[PDB]
């Protein structure tokens, strides 16, 4: 249902941080995670005694969580972090494995750290590198129009697709590095069919 | 020096998996990460007095490549859906230096790592499979001294770069048999001690 489809994509958005130094705060996890997309929100445990050692971060799209989760199981000054996906996805597995795959039926990818100055048509130059795109675009603030640093491109075909995340993943553009990497839900997940 | 390079890839060989339900073992272990590579040896956490396992273990493969691949892909679950959690060891520090060396050496070669290569294949088998995406210049199993028989793995060196690139791309998670293949880029140059 639309409905349930939409408590998917909401548990799909969060990744489980975990092993986080004592001295660390909100602002480290934030910046630490925030190349693989603007963080909506984090919940960080609290105890008596600061935190108990874990979060909750939440990204706009699960495309986001699922590149944090495969890059940030690592370290915040070797191995201190664990990134991991929320425990209570059980009952959603079922809708959420459904649109895994849905989205195998479009050859999009997700692309994060898109620096501010880089415009749409840039986007698409540069990635039509590795196939003819049906689009390219990417999200932008409502109120200001400002785009929030990623987007959907969208190839007519899956090598294409394949070759761009397999190139462009890390890909210095910038001082930033774009993070790539493939759709994990199709474009408009809940209409009728 | 020889014996520090060694050192690291020791290191680099081994995995800690953490949240290990209570009533798993060892062989759910084994079974879970052999995929990688084969398991060379498990160390399972115990608690002396509880009388049982204190939730982690540390899995090490013959190859850092194999920890590696495990690394990416084992941070996931062991019934539920999300109960086990992968990283490196803790006492890295000291041996980071020359694995960030090790890392930038492998660099300098095209070569990417295979597991799960199913016993009947032979390397000529898996030259010409992989021969697909460009030029190789060696591409070779590993093998049990004494049998000969291969270890499900092996390494493969393109000529170019984008040729490995291509493999990696394509081939890991190839279903080949019932088995899939897990591939991913060296980690360390060839013989990382000359």
């Amino acid at each position: 249902s639309a409905a349930q489809r939409q408590g998917a994509l909401a548990i799909m958005s969060r990744v489980y941080v975990g092993s986080i130094y004592y001295e660390l705060g909100e602002d480290t996890i934030r910046q630490a995670f925030a190349p693989f997309g603007p963080i909506k929100s984090i919940d960080m445990s609290w105890d008596v005694t600061k935190h108990k050692g874990f979060a909750f971060v939440e990204y706009e799209v699960p495309e986001a969580a699922q590149l944090a989760l495969e890059q940030m199981n690592s370290v915040m000054l070797g191995r201190n972090i664990k990134v991991g996906r929320p425990s209570n996805i059980g009952q959603a597995q079922p809708i959420i494995d459904q649109l895994a795959e849905e989205a195998r039926a479009f050859n999009r990818i997700y692309v994060a750290s898109v620096h501010q100055d880089l415009s749409d048509d840039d986007i698409k130059s540069v990635f039509e590198a590795f196939g003819k795109i049906k689009s390219a675009t990417l999200a932008r603030d409502p109120t200001t129009g400002k785009h929030k640093g990623y987007g959907f491109i969208e190839y007519e075909k899956a090598q294409s697709s394949q070759d761009a995340v397999s190139s462009m993943n890390l890909f210095d553009l910038g001082g930033q590095y774009l993070r790539v990497g493939k759709a994990v839900t199709p474009p408009m997940p809940l209409l009728t069919p």
